[PDB]
């Protein structure tokens, strides 16, 4: 398959990443709390969902969530402020909740089933969202790295299997600040740095410009 692009919804931030986050690879957001990490995965579950013209995929969307950070009211607000229907996105979003990191782990399989039913349809997955990707394994793993590193290994080999063979963007998220970080070291295919400025604006950074945005109704925009 050709490599497709989803929009974030920011000019600044589709710039930065080349027309937006890739089909067939995974993109890794770090940063600290409250950078805006989580705000990025909500308006990119949006994004996909509109016609290539507009920037999306005409997709539909899997969320893994890890800390119960998954808005649906959040999805409403951007829908309404991106010309779509928003219970008709809210009805392409499969969503579930990871009790534990083997638990994050089992639901990557399971997602495959439902990438495969939905891959001959008009609205097939285009993308993965799993937020947060690392915070289960840091809390169970503490004092246990080398055993940590196994486990995340093998979990972002099942997601970069899943992007390459289904032609899916794997959008991950990673709560990195003082003192913390192996970020994901190198396994992801895209690592882009997030932080706030000045007055509320969001500033990325490909890690491996810097494009300027904001946190609005719309999800994000310049
Ligand atoms: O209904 C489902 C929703 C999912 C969401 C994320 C990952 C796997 C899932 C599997 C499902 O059957």
């Amino acid at each position: 398959a050709t490599i497709g692009r989803i929009s974030t919804g920011s000019k600044s931030l589709d710039k930065l990443l080349g027309g937006g986050i890739e089909t067939q690879a995974i993109t890794e957001v770090f940063g600290e709390f409250g950078s805006g990490k989580t705000q990025l995965a909500h308006t990119l579950a949006v994004m996909v969902q509109l016609p290539p013209e507009e920037g999306g995929l005409n997709g539909s969307v899997m969320w893994i969530d890890t800390e119960n950070t998954f808005r649906p009211e959040r999805i409403r607000e951007i829908a309404q402020n991106r010309g779509l229907d928003p219970d008709e996105v809210l009805k392409h979003i499969a969503y579930a909740r990871a009790f534990n990191s083997n638990h994050q782990m089992l639901l990557v399989q399971q997602a495959e089933d439902m990438i495969k039913e939905l891959l001959n349809t008009d609205r097939p997955v285009k993308l993965l969202i799993v937020d947060s990707l690392t915070s289960h394994f840091r809390s169970e793993y503490i004092g246990a790295l080398a055993e940590r590193q196994q486990k995340l290994a093998k979990h972002l080999a099942d997601l970069h299997r899943l992007a390459n063979l289904y032609d899916i963007a794997v959008f991950v998220t990673n709560q990195v600040q003082a003192n913390g970080g192996h970020i994901l070291a190198h396994s992801a295919t895209l690592r882009v740095y997030l932080r706030k400025g000045k007055g509320g604006k969001r500033i990325a950074r490909l890690i491996d410009g810097e494009a300027v945005f904001s946190i609005t109704e719309k999800g994000i925009e310049d």
